[PDB]
């Protein structure tokens, strides 16, 4: 229950990661949370949209790396199987699967100040979300290597250019952005809206579905590496 | 009789929309004679480049509502199997298949002041031009996302940046560059352009065809929707 | 042994083409030099990165015309299916296989004053590289086309809005940020940056194998045709 649910506007659901003391880190209830708003939105004939947030100036940092990653493959073949459009908004960190469950979002906002990031190679993993097949299609292979083979952090207008935002906002303006774009979605004939979504999907759509499961097996063969079990130990200090 | 074409230039055919009381709106006609100057032109020996531009600082706003959509879809199955190298030029409106037969010439300019857009949602209906496979792949998924899904009214510089545009003149200047373009074009070793073309579009081909096949289908249905009906007459006022 | 081969630091060979007279131009042996040097850095369990360029700011301009283009192959192959990071860094003249071959490291910087060209179609020949199936997946058909088919010079700023490199930097700056990437890319675990490389590269891997295949048997038969002969008796005035 750090997962908020409320119908914002007609038609429009606004799902809001809220754990800010832990930088919205995804809890194994968050996933299983986020997979219920999901599932229940679609379901909602109700509802048209949605808008995907985290609380307090913050997106999320990721997997909690507390509270194996099937949980998460559940999410992510969840999140990139909805029929409704999904629109994220973000401020602040947006880390891990914070930066790749944008590649399923239909449209994605953050405000100056947001800070993205792919750590997975440098924790000795490997990468998930199938970022390792849509981030070279989105962004171009020489941006994909240095984003997920060096692990680098960066800004919005980098994440705008590597296909991953539609427009940068003022900070703490990517929300109201988010919404006015979810409305005009919502004002929009929705069947119409759908057919659009799953055409413009329909050719990727079996290659992601398919790399989420291969990610996902090599994923966690890495967690039992030992460069995964020294780089954890080096990751904390 | 609404399609002027003329030899303008040694080895470049212009072919131009010409209809300006209507916006070089696209009767059914049109389309049958944007069909026969093309077919003309790739058999026609003397000729190595296209040049495709509306008259009268306009483009096109795209299908005529009074003068189904087979037509539409064998000018682009004509458009997108043209050997010939084609370069369009585009000033004021470029709407509905004014924007996505952009995406089967093999250069476009416009000038400054240019308007796109793809209102098919709008009208209840669904992508066509085979712009759902060809978009995403070109402009990056959000961006097809926002103008398709969306429907975004959208000017040259997103044009430019969502690939369906090489470069932006200022206004009343993309005839020019085209020229030059195609006369550029025109003086290469033909046989080797051509070879190129065929190569560069080798590996799309195949999903175009049946991409506009099944959009056309899908169009066909969205025709008799009650949303197209809704939108129509909303449409009108 | 026109190709340079040296540790110049922990785990990171650079591997340089030197013949400033001839603008590093690529002899037969020089395709096999560099064959060897990639070979020998994939076998060797000491080297975690390679970073390639060329002496006396130049990067090469390309296939030596005098010193059939199986060789050229060979290598392309090799350099497209190593397994370990490949970070290019790029003064001066990087034409024909100059640029072509970039689209197979995982990394590329060029300074200021950068040339960058693929005159093929110019010469009457036909894309090589796998140019033909990557380019417009990185740089959108549009600028492929302007690229491939036009044959058009372009410079460093170009070059990155086409995908082809990561960061421009300022003239005779490549070298330093591409050995700086490379020691950022050998400090991370190096079995989870291959990969994260081969996962990168395992929806292209194929397509790339076939197309170099395809275009290096239509590139030989464009060596015979007369536009070929009449091109090249052109280029020599």
């Amino acid at each position: 229950m750090s997962i908020l649910t409320e119908t914002v506007l007609p038609g429009i659901v606004q799902i809001t990661m809220n754990r800010p003391e832990r930088k919205n880190a995804l809890d194994r209830a968050c996933y299983q949370g986020l997979i219920d708003a999901i599932t229940a939105a679609e379901a909602d004939p109700d509802i048209r949209a949605m808008v995907l947030t985290g609380a307090g100036g913050c997106f999320t940092s990721g997997n909690d790396i507390k509270d194996g990653p099937r949980v998460a493959m559940d999410y992510l073949g969840v999140l990139s199987t909805a029929k409704k459009p999904i629109v994220a908004a973000v401020e602040g960190f947006a880390v891990g699967i914070g930066t790749t469950m944008l590649l399923h979002c239909d449209l994605a906002f953050a405000g100056k100040g947001a800070s993205f990031r792919m750590p997975f190679v440098a924790l000795g993993l490997s990468p998930e979300g199938a970022s390792s097949y849509l981030l070279p299609l989105i962004a171009g292979s020489k941006r994909a290597a240095e984003l997920l083979m060096l692990g680098e952090a960066f800004g919005p207008e980098i994440a705008h250019e590597a296909g991953l935002l539609n427009a940068v906002t003022p900070e703490g303006g990517a929300l109201a952005l988010a919404i006015e774009k979810a409305r005009a979605l919502a004002a929009l004939p929705p069947q119409s809206v759908a057919l659009t979504k799953m055409l413009l999907k329909r050719a990727q759509a079996p290659a992601v579905a398919e790399t989420i499961a291969t990610e996902g097996r090599l994923f966690g063969e890495r967690l039992l590496s030992a460069e995964a079990q020294a780089a954890f130990a080096a990751f904390l200090k």
